[PDB]
């Protein structure tokens, strides 16, 4: 394959869960009748991270993540701090 053994498309999905975050995918259609292109915006906790756009929803939603990923690596979720014997 290419662009990673699996890709970022999934990175986010697993990323959010790890950071007990909330990932959402909004689907908005282009006012203009044609052409017809699906769009999916990835929002993490009511926050705009990435936005994918393609001929099909899937293709869109997918890419969306790719953007959300890099966005995290640059600007992660400002957290206070984790601490506890629950796990070490």
């Amino acid at each position: 394959g290419s662009s990673g053994s699996s890709g970022y498309i999934g990175l986010v999905n697993s990323f959010a869960q790890k950071k007990k975050l909330s990932v959402n995918y909004e689907q908005c259609e282009p006012n203009s009748e044609l052409p017809q292109r699906f769009i999916c915006k990835c929002k993490i906790g009511q926050t705009m991270y990435g936005t994918g756009s393609g001929v099909t929803k899937q293709e869109a939603k997918q890419l969306a993540a790719k953007e959300a990923y890099q966005k995290l690596l640059k600007s992660p979720p400002k957290t206070a701090g984790t601490s506890g014997p629950s796990s070490g």
